[PDB]
DNA sequence: CGCCCGCTTCGGGGCAACCCTGCGTCTAATACAAATCCGGCAATGGAGTCAAGACCAGGTTCG
């Protein structure tokens, strides 16, 4: 489970993050899972940041560094001949 | 007169090329070492700056 753990930490998303945000993430993740289980709604960032005894700005870094990319090879308009990268100046 | 045996003819199978009847959350850390950022003095040394101050040369004024 060790090295199973570690293997996805390290080559299953695109660019590449550390194992040390991987687990901050993990765990934010896990908590604003619980915390929507518990309270109904989504958390208040302040709240969260609360809960993981850390500061808000660094849950907003946290929340910005596990934006996974999106790709460039699916149908933005209707037609299926409209890629998503013809619209990008 | 009947009989084998490959040659051609069609069937069926098999396969290659395109769409949606397609389109899940997961142990949890510690311990340590190396690398790297960065913050703050601590030597500068060269490059810019102010000011004096001298250098005549030819208009300009005066004799």
């Amino acid at each position: 489970r060790q090295a199973i753990t570690r293997a996805m930490a390290d080559q299953a998303r695109t660019i590449r993050i550390p194992v040390h945000m991987v687990e901050v993430i993990n765990k934010l993740g896990r908590i604003q899972r619980e915390l929507l289980q518990d309270l109904g709604r989504e958390p208040t960032p302040e709240e969260l940041a609360k809960e993981m005894d850390i500061t808000p700005e660094k849950v907003l870094e946290i929340q910005q560094y596990a934006r996974e990319p999106i790709s460039l090879d699916q149908t933005i308009g209707d037609e299926g001949d409209s890629q998503l990268g013809d619209f990008i100046e």
